[PDB]
DNA sequence: CCAGAACAGAGTGTTCTG
DNA sequence: TCAGAACACTCTGTTCTG
């Protein structure tokens, strides 16, 4: 029930992982597309719903560590 | 040589709220003072603010506002 | 149930004005 | 001079569709 990535309440199983939707499509997004994602901290941002936006870089680095995959 | 804004480190377009700032931290600045947000750190209350990253953390980038001593007093 | 599309909002940064 | 209004953009998040 909860997001593996941020802690928000997680809508399925999306890529191969327990995640809400928000986290879902921002994995897709960053890995078809380009940004410039560069973190301010010492990439060990704290995720969650309210700090998630907070940085992109981190977050994607969750998504990746926790297991996503397009292909899954 | 260029003016560098105070909290940023973007070209400053001027003396802005009592500092030399940015146009961008100009209003930032505003909207954080009358506006209701959630501004929460994701990091140390460290987090570098500069052009490019400037959008990562408005809660440090609202405190370097602060210290620099932006008031909407005068 | 889940992927992707369609739709919509938050936050930002610029130009324009007196 | 600098403060304010308002538009357009990116990144994001939810509802809809197959
Ligand atoms: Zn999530
Ligand atoms: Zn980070
Ligand atoms: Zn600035
Ligand atoms: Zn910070």
């Amino acid at each position: 029930k909860i997001c593996l990535v941020c802690g928000d309440e997680a809508s399925g199983c999306h890529y191969g992982v327990l995640t809400c939707g928000s986290c879902k499509v921002f994995f897709k997004r960053a890995v078809e597309g380009q940004h410039n994602y560069l973190c301010a901290g010492r990439n060990d941002c704290i995720i969650d719903k309210i700090r998630r936006k907070n940085c992109p870089a981190c977050r994607f680095r969750k998504c990746l560590q926790a297991g996503m995959n397009l292909e899954a």
